[PDB]
């Protein structure tokens, strides 16, 4: 009869396993097993050693990661990894010659590379270093410099500046090899007019004077970085000292004022797709460009333009969805909101057609989460259609030739244990691995695409299961409540022997930012686990307005006015939970991180009287302090000509007074490059001026994730005691 | 039966009055009465209006202060005051013509003056603006620019750079008019090689990007600013476009390496005294310089050199004491430690004499606090000699011609109420005002110097007294305990009906920096008042080793090793208090501000087990982070060639572990330009790495004094609750 200890969480006592494979072909994949890369044969367990427990140790214990060239002839060995922002980081590299069996040592790769990648074909390498792009046709050969305009915090070649890396593309990379690797496309950003933010860094206690880190960061309404798209011909490098890249200029309907680059997608080797967005993400354009062999130039005829629009708010969830072209690249499928505001898959022809550019292949009050593969006859995708559970994930598949031959492939499998799947099809969809994150313990299995025959079970968490036997684990209810005639899902982490008759303290867990989803059918062992399994606290989350994958009516509901409906609904939801009986109204709390810290703060400061205390970690306190791309997408510009009013109305500090009725815990990281601390500094200052006592805690040199080992443990222990004091436990 | 509420303290319910006069002659003074400057006649209450409730309101309600020219013909009206560091500040000025009865409006004075002052004679004005000195022979006349090398944060002309303003001279000023105002001496500092510290400033919540303030600040061992001394002839300004100042170069025995300027003192109009100090304040020189009429140059013959030394530690308390010359300037009296290490008054002759430069006029196990006046026959001073109370203050006087004719002038007056006096003699010591801060309510009275006849009582706090009647005020015990055979004074703020038999919680109040004194006979209404009068907590302070005015044996005891004996003795003292019975050993705490925050932290981290909790406000965590002038004076240089070891041993973070046995509250100001926050940031980080939970609180944009109105209230309310939680009260 043991409970899930806070130490069980902090020291990761119970490990949850998974099967992360790397498809090498349409029939084999790679897998890391005891620091040995093994090549497996989907169909038969047939394995084989690809790289040894060995190799990886020459570069000591700093071997961060590995990347095998597509022709399996070489392997990139990453080491001396150094983080920088959410996705950026620099490392050192070594090419290992599989065949020659040894580390290539001649034309080595710079000891501080910002980014590197193989081509999609052979062993071509493109890497950014010192903000400049370099190409190596083959591992042993010398490095060819592609750009030279590169300059720290000013000119970025092939990598994204801070805001792009964070808000547009999900990563640091701004490179794109064409299939067959003839061309190499890339973006270049000029951060010149972009203002700087400058926080202090204290480093070791031996540093006598703290450093100052500055970052070109555009806050709402500020001058944004600029872009340019280039494509350089890789096949000529050996015959010149310098090659001249060809530039593609964004479509006219976007160039009049500020704008951004949305997505890059190679159709074939003479056709590329680029998506552009206006600073006011009300409008989006996806041009298709063809390579003219004669005049050696790329053309993007308005005839192949394609426009995406939104009268309710903005485009896509975070950005227009990505196109998926056919082989002959004559058509493509893309996820776009239909007439009812539901994100669904529809067809397009390279050439736009007057208000009929689309033809939906999907309908319903549910949404297609993402397209996973496009066979010459089938379209594999993932949706939350099944059982009308917006919080569930299932793998479907439609026959192109017959849009009726639509079939779910994971719905049956384990309806009890699995309702939240992740997929991964082989190079040509011959096999597909399933990742069950579903209610129960994560279950990984691979199947033969043809008939779905489950070849074998890659990973069932029997080990984890065996251990969780001797522990009083809490349960998780995933249902919905109905407000103003609409379903709104929520989830509750119920403490062990949960008796519906008794009264328990409630803790609302929040985020609730645009298009977010806190209520889902995925298994997790987090802090809330400990909170219910040992403190008997009910941890609940509620996806209200401006959220998830339930149509734009619900998501766009927040448009032009953050800090409104999503906050309110969070309070309503608490009301409902109370009316559900088992909640001790005298002990209701609410905490949130990032955007969640904002809502938590806005809720505590609403004077609704429904909450006793709360904790906001690295919250946003007013939208002018947050970056441009994100904020403006939901708020527009902070100008009297636009939405200045809603900007100034949604301030946390403007609700300082109402905090007198609450125990508040404000936590923030000193080196938070995302939500600047300036944000919390402005909150504390507002409460101090209001004469409201509260509790604060800064984390020296910590990120926006306060994720360093010692800090991570410290912050959760601290919040634990805060709740214990607040809930009269401890 | 009402107690002294925390609100009584925060809202300053009970005002303590005083009589701050401004001697205008040897027989009249100025006094602000209901916003009216009144001229009084010492001898007879005879008054008279000098400036009206009026005048002061033309400049609205921003009239910060006033300064009357010595010939009482004009008045400087200060307004638009803006703080900057401990003593620096900028303001706007207006000269009011008393005679012509109106504000001079012609050659006005710059709207951002950094410093201004009248001559000692007529109506000459010298002011610094934009780091340059300017002179105006008369209020109506045009401004003459004296320097032009001035440049922000680089070259300071007539004002001190940060470290000088804070650690050497007690103010912003670096100007010195000669008597008769012929010459104007000044210092010039070059902050060129001095490193910068850069903290953030968030300002109003409307500022989208926080500012960055940088200050040339030398931390221990860093490159210090440089100096130069000049004297310019004021009488020529009208006959030139530019005058050429004459430079005095520091004495050779100081120029070999880094050094500072200690004090400037005009002897007569052709003789000036300058004191210099080596970077290692082991040595000090006071040259006397004469003006050569022929070659128009100042000479500082080594024959008039005068050397001050210390084999135990450093010179003076914070700096060599100031000289007090006779009329004919043939001799001077200065406070210097005698053979036994006791700060006493002794005579000097302009010319140095081989190891006999002095002749003491005072002896004993007590010290002369300060010299107050030097008549042609009498020397008025202040000491803690009486009743052998190092924490008491009394005004004495010695006859020059007969050093036996020594007499105390305040010892009798009110032995019960007054034991801590402040003085203020008229221009030629004909009258002297006494300021009783003594145990009881502050009592101000003026006396006729001749026979001491108390002419009248300027201010007795009858009003305050009448109000404190209906309140249960706590008492104050000022005694001493004896350790290792030596007296060590302490003081206790005992809660109201204090019953020696019961047990009360104890709170140690600390500072204990070199030459400090927390145990004295002065009346006060602070936080500790509320803490005893309403929380029944015993607030006690203990002046241990490295302190007060009890000889260098006690003060220099800490030399080259801060964070040692002064910490220990603070713990010993608590032991003693416990042995005194009336202390609930299960509830002993300790808090301190600034240096006190350091000791508090060092004590809590000593694992002595004697303290339950504590609060450190803007503490120092390791001496390398603190400025040079101060640190090095007691620690030397942080180099292996000197005292690097004691620097690294006295770290607060090196005692992180021991904090697991204590409830700790760390508080710090965001814009602390003195003790950088970097200091607390390094502490929190150390505890986080050690896995020690604790409590923190930052004050946005607050100073080292966290003295803004709202912050001041907030911080004390917060500390109050922290003690209440810790002491199980509240
Ligand atoms: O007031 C004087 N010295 C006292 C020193 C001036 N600044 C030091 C300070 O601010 N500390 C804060 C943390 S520990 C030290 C104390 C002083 C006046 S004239 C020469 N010295």
């Amino acid at each position: 009869r043991r409970t899930y200890t806070l130490a069980d969480y902090l020291k990761n006592t119970f490990r949850v396993k998974s099967y992360s494979l790397r498809w090498v072909s349409d029939s084999e994949y790679l897998y890391k097993q005891e620091n040995n890369i093994l090549l497996f044969n989907a169909e038969h367990g047939n394995s084989s050693i690809f790289l040894e427990n060995s190799t990886f140790e020459i570069f000591g214990d700093s071997i961060s990661d590995y990347s095998v060239s597509p022709d399996r002839l070489f392997v990139l060995l990453e080491y001396n990894y150094v983080k920088q922002w959410r996705h950026s980081y620099t490392a050192s590299y070594s090419i290992y010659d599989l065949n020659k069996r040894q580390l290539i040592t001649e034309e080595k790769i710079p000891n501080n590379t910002q980014w590197i990648t193989w081509s999609q074909e052979g062993h071509k390498l493109a890497y950014v270093w010192k903000n400049d792009i370099y190409v190596k046709i083959e591992p042993h050969l010398p490095s060819h410099r592609i750009t030279s305009t590169g300059k720290e915090n000013v000119i970025f070649n092939g990598i994204n500046d801070w805001v792009y890396e964070e808000e547009i593309f999900g990563a640091y990379s701004a490179l794109w090899w064409s299939p067959n690797g003839t061309f190499l496309a890339y973006a270049q950003f000029n951060d010149t007019g972009v203002p700087l933010i400058e926080y202090s860094f204290y480093s070791d206690e031996s540093l006598q004077y703290p450093k100052t880190v500055w970052i070109p960061y555009p806050k709402a309404g500020a001058v944004n970085p600029t872009v340019k798209f280039f494509i350089v011909n890789t096949d000529s490098l050996s015959s010149t000292t310098t090659t001249i890249p060809m530039q593609i200029t964004a479509p006219a309907s976007v160039t009049t004022g500020d704008h951004y680059l949305c997505d890059v997608a190679w159709v074939s080797e003479d056709r590329i797709s680029l998506q552009w967005l206006r600073r006011i993400q009300n409008y989006s354009v996806m041009a298709i460009c063809d390579y003219d062999k004669t005049t050696l130039v790329w053309n993007c005829p308005t005839t192949q333009e394609h426009i995406e629009t939104s009268a309710t708010g903005w485009c896509g969830r975070f950005r227009p969805a990505e196109p998926h072209f056919t082989s002959d690249g004559s058509s493509f499928y893309k996820i776009v909101s239909d007439k009812d505001g539901y994100k669904h898959i529809c067809q397009f022809q390279k050439d736009r057609k007057p208000e009929q550019v689309c033809t939906f292949i999907t309908k319903g009050a549910w949404e297609v989460i993402s397209i996973e593969a496009l066979t010459s006859d089938y379209l594999y995708y993932i949706s939350n259609e099944y059982k009308e559970m917006p919080g569930g994930r299932n793998l479907y598949k439609i026959q192109l030739t017959d849009h009726t031959n639509k079939k779910c492939l994971s719905c049956d499998l384990n309806p009890e244990r699995c309702q939240y799947y992740s997929v991964s099809l082989s190079k040509e969809a011959k096999y597909y691995q399933l990742g069950c994150r579903g209610p129960g313990l994560p279950l990984y299995t691979l199947h033969r695409s043809t008939d779905q025959k489950e070849l074998r079970v890659l990973e069932d968490n029997s080990a984890l299961d065996k251990m969780l036997q001797d522990v009083q684990m809490p349960s998780k209810k995933l249902d919905f409540i109905v407000l103003n005639e609409t379903r709104f899902w929520y989830q509750m982490i119920l403490p062990p022997h949960f008796d519906k008759s008794k009264k328990y303290p409630l803790l609302i867990d929040v985020y609730a930012g645009p298009c977010s989803q806190k209520a889902d059918a995925a298994f997790r062992l987090n802090w809330a686990t400990y909170l219910a399994s040992t403190e008997n606290i009910i941890v609940a989350s509620f996806d209200g307005r401006g959220s998830g994958y339930q149509g734009d009516k619900i998501m766009h509901a927040i448009n032009k006015r953050l800090g409104t409906l999503e906050v309110e609904d969070q309070i309503e939801a608490a009301r409902q939970f109370l009316k559900m009986g088992f909640v001790d109204s005298k002990r209701v709390a609410i905490w949130g991180w990032s955007y969640g810290g904002y809502v938590t703060s806005m809720v505590l400061g609403s004077g609704s009287g429904v909450f006793k205390c709360g904790i906001a970690v690295a919250p946003v306190s007013r939208w002018e302090y947050y970056d441009s791309v994100y904020t403006e997408r939901y708020m527009g510009l902070p100008t009297p000509e636009d939405n200045l009013d809603h900007y100034r109305n949604s301030t946390v500090m403007s609700r300082a007074e109402n905090f007198k009725q609450v125990e508040y815990l404000l936590i923030h990281g000193t080196a938070d490059d995302n939500v600047h601390f300036q944000q919390s500094a402005q909150i504390s200052k507002a409460l101090v001026d209001a004469g409201v006592d509260f509790q604060a805690m800064w984390y020296t040199d910590e990120d926006h994730g306060i994720a360093s080992s010692t800090a991570h443990q410290h912050i959760y222990s601290h919040m634990s005691h805060f709740l214990q004091q607040c809930f009269s436990l401890r």
